[PDB]
């Protein structure tokens, strides 16, 4: 009695794809002997971007003058959020026409509108003409939030040589995109059994696929037993993150399973034993019903995702 269909917003399982948007970059300690730090962001395709700023781990407070060169193909409204950045310090922002910068405030700070080149090397050259040395360069495929850790890190060489394989935890951007699925809702004894069949987690091997478990409500914690049948064509590590749900948790899969500390505390997780599950909705619902997991609540088939939001009834 499972009529498989493209799922709607009410389906209990909602798939998402999380990704880091870095394309290329560099970092340098070469600004140490210069009066200011220069950080370049080169964004690729009104748009709003939150720019989170904090010092590198080896610094308690950051007080060195800052220069941000914020390049984008279309205008952007920048929202600057800072933590442990000393007030009253001269911080400059170079943006494109139509772009603006807003802060969580006039005190040694200005926004300059520029004509900026689009090529990475040309933008780096534009910066070298105004400042002798640059602290970081990050080319990004887009983003909702950009996280920059300011300060001259000693691990870096003296120059900024852009590299398409460069990655620093100091300069990161995150993007989360909802993904479509097919599936069906079928239905008891304060238990829910959910079958998630993922075709691909993104060819990055043994990557994490998060299963986030919460009440649909969000304000009221639930007493519910949960059974998860997790199947993937590729090798994945299923990461279980339960919130505001207490009960038995049974996981059926041939893959490895990581449990969050909150999950092990909230729920009574049965020792996961590797289960060889069949493929397809028909064979998976039948397997569940034959191994004492009755009734099945839902089945979800997802072509691509590395994050699932499972919301339990009431």
């Amino acid at each position: 009695p499972c009529e498989l269909l493209p799922v709607g917003v009410g389906h209990p399982v909602q798939a998402m794809l999380k990704s880091f948007t870095a394309l290329s970059g560099c970092a340098s300690r070469g600004t140490t002997s210069h009066p200011q730090e220069v950080h370049i962001i080169n964004l690729r395709k009104t748009a709003e971007v939150a720019l989170h700023l904090r010092p590198i781990q080896s610094l308690h407070v950051h007080q060195k003058p800052l220069v941000f060169i914020l390049n984008s193909p279309q205008p952007i409204l920048w929202k600057v959020r800072t933590e442990k950045l000393a007030p009253g310090v001269k911080r400059i922002f170079h943006v494109v026409e139509g772009s603006e910068v807003h802060f969580e405030v006039s005190k040694s700070c200005e926004v300059k509108v520029e004509t900026l080149p689009h090529g990475n090397e040309h933008l780096l050259n534009w910066a070298h003409h105004r400042y002798t040395a640059v602290t970081s360069f990050s080319e990004l495929r887009m983003a909702h939030d950009i996280y920059i850790k300011v300060g001259e890190d000693p691990v870096f060489s003296e120059t900024c040589k852009i590299d398409n394989k460069f990655l620093s935890l100091n300069y990161l951007a995150s993007y989360i995109e909802p993904q479509p699925s097919t599936g069906c809702v079928l239905s008891d004894h304060e238990q829910e059994v959910h079958i998630i069949e993922l075709q691909a987690p993104n060819s990055a091997f043994q990557v994490d696929v998060i299963v986030d478990l919460r009440p649909l409500d969000g304000d009221i914690p639930l007493h519910r037993d949960v059974v998860l049948l997790l199947k993937c064509e590729k090798s994945v590590n299923w990461v279980i993150k339960a919130h505001k749900v207490m009960g038995k948790l049974e996981i059926m899969t041939s893959d490895t399973v990581s449990l969050s500390e909150d999950t092990e505390r909230l729920m009574q997780v049965s020792k996961t034993v590797k289960q060889k599950l069949p493929a397809g909705s028909q064979a998976l619902i039948q397997w569940a019903e034959e191994n004492g997991f009755n009734p099945v609540t839902s089945y979800t088939n997802t072509p691509v995702a590395n994050h699932f939001n499972l919301r339990l009834r009431e």
